[PDB]
């Protein structure tokens, strides 16, 4: 019935989205380009934006995020690159914490829930 | 179904979104006080604000997650949300040591919650 | 009454599950026996095991979990424990940060949503 969950990207390890009544759970997206915080700030974004496409949202429709960085002396930076990205009337919930990553050249991570588009 | 409302929108966040019964709070961080106490007060203060806004209460609270700068704190803050939650409905909670926007920021609380019927 | 909430296991400070709608919250998980992270993350995950199955669900229906680890050198260690437990192409959306936990011999926490099962 209506609890039925669907996976996106399954490794052994995780998915890279999972969705159920709606609901959208994104793993938390980690840097595959970039050193800055703004340059990977916005590979994490894009990779955000593949993966909500795949579940049938988008940003605009994105409830939640959490935002880990590394150091907090990339406040600014990160969020220079976020505030150009999220869909203007529609910015989700959001918190910011200081939190160090699986990788220490990692200086962002970004975990969303988001909502599936009604047709 | 699943149409989304936001309030208190800004740029880069909005303080608390709605979808089919839930509610989503932004990470609520001290606008008053210094102490760990007097800044836990200060922001369950705007969850409560920001829960009625909503439709919601502390009594309708799924989950809490807490985020201290210095786990040291950790007593002080206890006190403070152990006298505010609703006694018999108390959320899922995880507390755990994390450096926020500012540093004189000892606390933020990021909060799910539902619509009430 | 749609949105009732259920609350399992609670204490003056938390319920160790709440839910709603067919979702359900876990409080953070810490470990209640076991030294090393290996030994920790298996008592940690064997709770939510107890409780995602007091809500009627469990591990092939969790939609999200984040974990924290004390120090990010158990990574390793705790993804051992993590990738045997998972329920194989069914592993749920997962953020891994750093954080020190409530007691400095703590070395996992694990927060888990999930869904209640349909009947």
């Amino acid at each position: 019935h209506h609890m039925d969950i669907r996976y996106f990207g399954t490794t052994p390890r995780y998915s890279e989205a999972v969705g159920a009544n709606g609901l959208i759970f994104l793993s938390g997206m980690v840097p595959e380009n970039g050193e800055t915080a703004a340059e990977q700030t916005a590979d994490v974004l894009a990779q955000i934006d593949r993966w909500l496409a795949e579940c049938g949202s988008d940003k605009a429709h994105v409830l939640d995020a959490v935002i880990y960085l590394r150091d907090m002396g990339d406040y600014a930076e990160m969020n220079g690159v976020w505030d150009a990205w999220v869909a203007a009337g529609r910015t989700p919930a959001r918190a910011c914490v200081e939190a160090r990553l699986a990788r220490p050249e990692w200086r962002v991570e970004i975990k969303i829930t988001a909502v599936k588009r009604d047709a």
